[PDB]
């Protein structure tokens, strides 16, 4: 992960952390440890003694709600008791003796051993002994690198057990458990929803040992979640600055709730945002949209939003507000330039004055890395950009609208303040459906509340723009879509129901359901905006002590009372795991026993597997609209 070598003739060196040469407080009741960091002799791995060792201060800060902030500015930036003790950490009193009968191998170098007990009952400690013989280290608890005198690539590592499982890190399109994945925490255009290119990175993971870690960074980063070492969660930042928040909890919702405490809570999206969104890449004419609008109503298709994409300008994908020749209704922007921000806020201001109520803040995963911005260096602004980017259009939108709403595709830590964020460009296939769902689940487990996805998948295969969607996929995504925070029909080709007969009747009945459930969605979200919960919730948020659930990415909770296990098949059959509970089918009130498997269940095309708890009480609008 520390990398390094090409072909191993670069001015670069690694500086390992050692036993603290002093520990003290504070003076803010924040203990500060000064560990020596000595260079190693250029891989791998012996100590280089021609060069002295460099001390830096590890200041540790405890917080009112079971959070422990590890910090180490290096240069550059800026037993343990809780006045109640309640211990919170233990730096190691060494003397690791011993016995001795050789010989072949020398004593290992000294390492920085610390354990952390945020809630006084956790047990997350630094990977201070992840090595073989002294020449072979597959993990470093703390360490950094120099590149031609320039300091960089600081690394923090924790220990993990064999059976530990992880989640979060943003909208990661992989399975429930990420326990061999080394992640490039670096936002990218995914160009699909089934690979490692990731639209929304977040320096945050959850653990089955029931803690979280927020890495307060916005530099390009690596996060091996037991990927390289089978014993280590390893973080890497290019920045040479460690600021790690360690969040304990007794429920997963506690941990997420504290994450929000640190980085902001989501606002409540407006009521109109919860109705269905029709869209396409792209409409052009006004009469084009008018005909569609007028007919959904005529046909009684309960729809709330029409979106206008890459084609309401003079020329399609050529943005410039302006707004085409339909009459009535290159360079990156420097959001570190508190002026250009008012200018971009200026552009949105015209559009908002007209009647538009939301803005699609597409892109922002990449920036012109070969430019000079009026603030941070490109290598730092890039990931933070989705925050600044979406903050501006959110802020301005609220100033005019009175509503904080943004439709955003990129994200970083802090972007959960500004609802909402959609699943990207998924493939209209069962792989995009399942891949997309993975995304929303890790996204809900990364401090967000409101997540969406293009229905039914963004693009068809093969032939991005000209293939057929397949009613099969359509209907089963529409279902999945209804039971998600936001529902939006969008993509490369016609999305309107009347283009998919024989399903179009049902699609209409399934839009009528969406409106019959708006109240329930609102009440759950009104609770979400105030807590660590998401609308789309992995089963571990309710069942963290059930091992199966840490491996289910095909089922989920919608709100607090709804279990969703979607059919992502053409064969129209699937298996469903009911977790602990007395369960009731939402469409066929069938009392389902317990915490067991429903095997080879046939689901008709008209129906999705949906369950409520025996009892429960779920709002609904009993009248069409």
């Amino acid at each position: 992960l520390f990398d390094f070598d090409t072909e191993l003739l670069r001015d670069e060196s690694l500086w390992k952390a050692c036993k603290p040469t002093a520990v003290y407080e504070k003076d803010g009741d924040i203990c500060v440890t000064v560990p020596f960091q000595k260079q190693l002799l250029a891989n791998d791995m012996v100590a280089d003694t021609a060069v002295p060792r460099e001390e830096y201060t590890l200041i540790i800060r405890q917080y009112n709600i079971g959070i422990t902030r590890l910090f180490l500015g290096f240069g550059e930036y800026e037993i343990l008791f809780t006045q109640d003790g309640t211990k919170r950490a233990v730096i190691n009193v060494e003397e690791p003796a011993l016995d001795r009968w050789s010989e072949l191998l020398p004593d290992p170098q000294e390492t920085l051993d610390i354990t952390l007990y945020p809630d006084g009952k956790r047990e997350i400690r630094l990977a201070a002994y992840d090595h073989f013989s002294p020449p072979r280290y597959d993990g470093l608890p703390i360490a950094f690198c120099k590149r031609t005198g320039k300091k960089e690539r600081a690394t923090l590592s924790f220990e993990s057990r064999p059976d530990e499982c992880f989640a979060g890190t943003g909208e990661r399109f992989f399975k429930m458990d990420l326990s061999g994945q080394t992640l490039f925490l670096k936002n990218q255009d995914g160009q699909g929803v089934n690979n490692r290119r990731t639209y929304k990175n977040i320096p945050f993971y959850l653990s089955s040992r029931m803690y979280g870690t927020f890495y307060h960074t916005c530099a390009h980063s690596k996060l091996s979640l037991a990927g390289h070492s089978t014993r280590s969660v390893q973080f890497l930042s290019d920045q040479a600055m460690l600021d790690a928040f360690v969040i304990a909890g007794d429920t997963m919702e506690e941990i997420l709730r504290g994450y929000r405490d640190l980085t902001g809570y989501p606002s409540m999206p407006p009521l109109w945002s919860f109705g269905v969104w029709m869209s396409r890449m792209t409409y052009f004419s006004a009469d084009e949209v008018n005909e569609i609008c007028d007919r959904m109503r005529a046909e009684h298709y309960p729809c709330d939003v029409i979106h206008l994409d890459t084609g309401w300008f003079r020329t399609d994908w050529l943005c410039e507000w302006k707004f085409n020749e339909e009459r009535f209704p290159a360079g990156t922007i420097d959001f570190t330039y508190p002026k250009a921000t008012e200018w971009y806020k200026g552009l949105l201001k015209q559009l908002l004055d007209m009647g538009v109520t939301c803005i699609k803040t597409d892109f922002g995963e990449n920036i012109h890395m070969d430019a000079v911005y009026k603030g941070m260096k490109p290598e730092l602004l890039n990931n933070l950009y989705a925050l600044l980017y979406q903050k501006a259009a959110y802020e301005i939108t609220k100033e005019v609208t009175g509503d904080g709403i943004v439709w955003a595709r990129a994200a970083w830590a802090g972007c959960q303040r500004y609802p909402l964020h959609w699943g990207g460009d998924s493939c209209s296939s069962w792989d995009g459906m399942a891949g997309s769902l993975k995304g929303g689940l890790h996204f809900g487990l990364s401090g967000f509340a409101f997540w969406s996805h293009d229905v039914p998948g963004f693009h068809t295969l093969p032939n991005f723009m000209n293939s057929i969607v397949a009613e099969d996929v359509y209907m089963r995504w529409t279902q999945f879509g209804v039971f998600t925070s936001h529902i939006r029909y969008h993509g490369t080709n016609k999305r309107e129901p009347w283009h998919y007969p024989a399903i179009a009747p049902l699609v209409k009945k399934w839009w009528k359901l969406r409106y019959s459930l708006i109240p329930y969605i609102i009440e759950q979200s009104k609770l979400a905006v105030e807590s660590g919960w998401p609308l789309l919730q992995a089963l571990i948020l309710h069942h963290p002590e059930d091992k199966l659930c840490w491996h289910i990415d095909d089922e989920y909770y919608f709100g607090n009372d709804f279990l969703v296990a979607p059919v992502m098949n053409s064969e129209n059959r699937r298996d469903i795991y009911l977790p602990e509970g007395q369960w009731v089918n939402f469409f066929t009130g069938e009392r389902l026993q317990g915490g067991r498997w429903l095997k080879e269940v046939y689901v008709p095309l008209e129906e999705m597997p949906v369950y409520v708890r025996e009892n429960a009480v779920i709002p609904i609008y009993p009248e069409e609209v």
